[PDB]
């Protein structure tokens, strides 16, 4: 549960400085660049404990899981 | 036709690994390649697999995935 952890908190602090969250986080994992991730609460420290493709990973184990692939 | 529970993109993707794995391939590594490379070549023809990746930039099928995951994870809600 450590990506949703890490990705929940930050949204939330995406949120908490006026950017739009969904754009920068698509940004991030479009370019690795974490630039897309303000430093602010530790969001650009959290997001670097993962690796990208650890990201993508679960973003696309949940995708399938939840359109009906039994994984 | 309809697909009982974007749609597009949930119907490539859920092909796509289905043909993947009929082929004895491992689709999430597969579908990664695809998802960091855009390359189509990650994907086989077979079953028109990599027809329905083509249909799709990196950029849609990414932000799908993103918007997917927050919204089912109670974070955009």
């Amino acid at each position: 549960q450590e990506i949703s952890k890490t990705l929940t908190s930050v949204y939330r602090s995406l949120e908490e400085k006026g950017y739009n969250p969904i754009n920068q986080i698509i940004g991030y994992v479009l370019s690795g660049d974490p630039a897309y991730i303000p430093r602010y609460n530790d969001a650009r420290n959290q997001i670097r404990k993962h690796e990208r493709d650890e990201i993508i990973e679960e973003l696309v184990r949940y995708y399938l899981k939840g359109n009906g692939i039994d994984l």
